[PDB]
């Protein structure tokens, strides 16, 4: 999984979603009276409005990401390994793995009272249910004031980091990934100068050799400096079309193509969706590894005073242009 | 630049054409009764039908790649440096750099047709016109039987040589950049077996390390070994959507994002658009950057015992699927 | 710096010391009867022997790394960065760093004797005096049994960690710099096998391709795996001085040659000297940057019974063989 | 193998040595009046003379690089699968490729001449005898002026490349060797300013990362690149002894250690000595894998009107101070 905020325009968010197997993920809009409940926690019986790729059980919203009507975007991506979560703890605001994304979608305006609602939690070993056990998890929140910050758990306790990059993937935990970009500083979009060897004539034989040290793997340290890379040198696009467009030219830098990324025999990590939401204008866009067609969801087109879930199927066929007849 | 022959189903061929500026490109069918004039050479008044992407002037079809109805590919790649076109030469069969893709395409029903056209050929240094100056190209053919051949003419003359990966992008020549690929033989999907350390624990902390070496630069030689990866390793699809739908994951592992490839203040060198035709239906697919829903073109839904050019304009505005309302 | 110990015959251990400016090292013998005096502990009026080299003020041997009589080596290595001292803890051992490798090599018989001596240690900021501050180190403890740890004060406390790879450079923490060896798992002594494109010819055109992706700069990340790489795979020897030619090969594939590192104009950080000691027979043996000549000074051709140190300056004219006349 | 020329006081030039086996190498000096025998062309009864690596077989000296007198170097270095040696040719000087340093260290004062030398040249497929079969090599000529050229004869024929970085290793052919180059353009001595993410705080967590990705393999791509960034960036020495030192530092930054390039079952390609010469003076310097000390042989120390080769084992065991007693 890659997850970014690309910094134009309205501003937008959202992830990819690598695994090797379909989730059952939809569209879900948690409108403003939707009662959510939580294990440890008061239930929020009014909250902002919340759109995002989810599953639902038990008329539970369990979002692997989404966008509230404030502008805040959060993302859960696989953590497996340095992800730890602890047992109910007395004085500490005790959040479940899987209701992190919800609540925080529900209760902060911004990522400064994100922060605020994480400064005494505890992200606590809860199972949703004996079916769906607790996943490993690490989280980036980000808005569109352009602030983001990485949330992990782990044997450590509870970490919120700044990240000043806007990007996240799995592991390893976020200062070493954030430390190895500095192994990238001489990487560029213009042709280097020859400090190689400079009485030396070396002929500039290809365009691009800015990026010629820039990784192209599958695994995750080599995506997020891609992911790093192609998001801080984006264009400033022109319209929203153009900055939706651009914005899932980012995502597509590190997108995992069927057969590349082997986890087990004939069984491979692939991109199953990429979404991105405008986060001023709650409209969240997606695209499926299976349809290239960009889909549009407005939350604000929804009812969202309603009290139920609103549901979309992902529109997972592949919608090609006849263009000649 | 980038063109591969995906041997799947059918077998699809196609490129990203990268440039900083677009060309006024369009999708142009030949007709099998098209006259296509060539300066060294007779004409040809009945010829195969093509379906390519093409600039026109004079009514000549200045294809940048194509097919032909018996399932041969063509495209013409930059190849600015090593590229060297002759004196028009008695006793050889000349062709210029512009009609070299029109031509094989019309008069070739194989790639090993293709090579006995060329076996005697010369490419000259003849102008389209004033304003259209002969570019430095190379160039990849491959038919529906899986083969393909790299055509480069140098200061050392004419080779053709056969391609063994289907793939081609610009500079260097074509034997150099195969040999690259030797240096990557130990990249693989799978996680690699720990011969570094074998009696020390290197955990697995992250899928995909089996591509942790593989290029992810815009420049020509990492885009052909990513290239040849992805092709490689692709899927074999179920249908012909799938096939289609699996094609262009492989030409999106090496397209060039706005910003990335600075060839001038500025201006960067980008993926304009992305093609891939059905060799053996002879159905054109293309993507636009500023369009991420597929396009078809089925050449035999035309009239392909016509006599005039046919053709049709890029759909270069962005198709959202607006699901809600 | 590189620190390493070479599993060997008797084992040996030892380290390049990689900096822009000669120190005035010498090699400085402590005896068992020299008095080590302690900020904030008991002095030690006998012990174990040690050799290392060294600086010496007002005679007090401050060692850049060394062996003692038993087969423990102790190295301190460059940190600046992750590296912290705390104040003078109540009921802790307070240890300051300059006395970390006199003392352990004083009182230490093995890295398991060396463990319990800190589990309940604190690196205190005590500088040694005003015109030698205290400098930012980690340090590697290995023994003759070939077990290794490596010693960490940072912003966290003080770690003692596990070393299974016996090796240990300058930044980052030891856990992330172990980590990365991960990435490395690929890279073997024996050519690959062609996994990249199985069903294409892909000449082995070289010998040596195992280690194409093997790192040959001169950072602290770059000469971990290097050195890992080097060490693993060495040989293992026939007699004593076949050993001891094979570990200085070790300590030489990750030498910082003059010219290579610059670190402020004109001034390049380069390997001063590279020592490495006979862990059973405590024989220490040193090369310097400016003569190629093994030098070698047995600790028990001196009176170890003494109570004064016992010094000799580091040999640094280049000494050739003029083999004829 | 890796040959240099190193540009500083009166120049360097010579070789490292890479095998999997001891060849019976030793000091050879040729000295003015030896005659030398040539298959194809005129005995030299006079000539420069010669001092350098060799074997020897029927008093002939079969030179693996050497220098002359006149302040010319030359070294045939391994080039197996491109090298191509043709029949015996009228009118072309034919050379075996046995012949060829002899020749060219014999007859030629400088680079100019000994390209004069081959500009009429057949690389021509003699053996020396049945028991020694003619060997693929290629060669670099490099002289007191700092110039040097590449010699390679493949199946293209003869072809002589200026040399621009006086480095030469194994395969590939040398226009690629040198194309290889341009891509590691951004690899510098000085830490590299922050283009990959500008309005980001990137830390210099290490010194030495602009050598990030300079290569450390075993392979052939891998030690050009390296040898010509460490040659290219090696001091000027101030004396004698400090270049001779700089020189070997130069050699020693792309030694095969033992263990590292594995050819077969428990065989290792390794450097079985390193070399180099003042060109100037006629000094010739040599270190073997098992002996560290540097040692000379003074070629004018010996009768050059001489008729016979002179000769001198090379010193192969461990010379170790023992500084005390």
């Amino acid at each position: 999984c890659t997850s970014v905020i690309y910094t134009a325009g309205d501003y937008y968010f959202g992830r990819n979603l690598d695994l090797e197997v379909n989730l059952g993920q939809e569209v879900v809009i948690t409108p403003r009276n939707k009662t959510l409940e939580f294990r440890e926690m008061p239930n929020l019986e009014h909250h902002y409005a919340i759109i995002g790729m989810s599953i639902v059980r038990d008329d539970y919203p369990l979002y692997f990401d989404g966008v509230n009507e404030k502008g805040v975007g959060m993302a859960g991506l696989n953590f497996d390994g340095p992800a730890h979560y602890f047992p109910v703890q007395e004085g500490k605001d005790n959040i479940a793995s899987f209701e992190l994304v919800p609540y925080i979608l529900a209760a902060a305006s911004s990522v400064a009272e994100a922060k605020k609602l994480l400064s005494n939690a505890n992200i606590a070993n809860i199972n949703f249910s004996d079916k769906l056990q607790a996943a490993p998890l690490h989280w980036i929140i980000a808005d569109k004031t352009g602030a983001s910050v990485t949330v992990e758990s782990t044997a450590k306790g509870l970490n919120v980091y700044d990240n000043p990059v806007g990007v996240l993937t799995n592991n390893p935990e976020f200062p070493r990934q954030l430390l190895n970009l500095s192994n990238y500083r001489s990487v560029a979009p213009a042709n280097p100068a020859n400090v190689f060897a400079p009485n030396v004539d070396l002929p500039v034989y290809s365009r691009g050799l800015g990026t010629h040290f820039l990784p192209g793997g599958m695994d995750s340290e080599s995506r997020f400096v891609k992911a790093t890379f192609t998001k801080m040198h984006a264009p400033v696009g022109n319209s929203e079309v153009e900055n939706i467009t651009n914005y899932f030219h980012i995502l597509q830098s590190v997108e995992q193509q069927k057969g590349l990324d082997e986890v087990a025999p004939n069984t491979f990590e692939y991109t199953i969706y990429s979404d991105g939401s405008n986060l001023k204008k709650g409209i969240f866009y997606y695209k499926t590894y299976e349809n290239s067609q960009i889909n549009a969801v407005d939350m604000h087109k929804e009812d969202l005073e309603a009290s139920e879930l609103i549901t979309y199927p992902v529109q997972n066929k592949q919608i090609i242009n006849q263009q000649n007849h």
